[PDB]
């Protein structure tokens, strides 16, 4: 799980 902004960003779960 993660996500962001201005492109994406990162994350994982």
């Amino acid at each position: 799980c993660x996500x962001x902004x201005x492109g994406x960003x990162x994350x994982x779960x």
